[PDB]
């Protein structure tokens, strides 16, 4: 079971304060594991999974974000990003912190979630789902 939804309360172009978040979605899990697994699907800045700064869709600016980070903790997540905090955690609602300080240039910004809650190991026997939850969020800026 799992269920990755992203809500962006704030549209755009509202002047972004250094770190007023925007997209805070929810992963959900019931397994035998010590972490959510969540990414954003916008590439990757140094090579974390924590916080890490995205870019728009207009190949034209950045918007960044915390979440991943906030004390989460860096796991093995197909793709760079992908870290994990509590998990076993019946689910928990990450927000992602806009690292603005200023104002995020104009255009529209997409961002993609997907906090899988499990994480595949090298374990004796079980079953096998390493995709994820799949989410979207873009931040039309104007």
């Amino acid at each position: 079971s799992a269920e990755l939804h992203l809500e962006s309360r704030g549209g755009s172009g509202t002047q972004l304060r250094d770190g007023a978040k925007v997209a805070t979605g929810r992963i959900i899990c019931r397994e035998a594991h010590t972490g959510f697994h969540v990414w954003m699907n916008e590439r990757q800045v140094d090579g974390r999974a924590e916080r890490y700064v995205v870019q728009s869709k207009d190949g034209r600016h950045e918007l960044r974000v915390r979440t991943g980070g906030d004390g989460w903790s860096p796991v093995k997540g197909e793709g760079g990003k992908g870290v994990s905090r509590p998990g076993q955690e019946e689910q928990v609602f990450f927000d992602v912190m806009a690292d603005g300080n200023q104002d995020i240039a104009p255009g529209e910004y997409r961002f993609s979630v997907g906090g899988a809650c499990v994480v595949p190991q090298e374990d004796n026997k079980q079953g096998f789902t390493p995709s994820g939850t799949t989410g979207t969020t873009k931040l039309t800026v104007t």
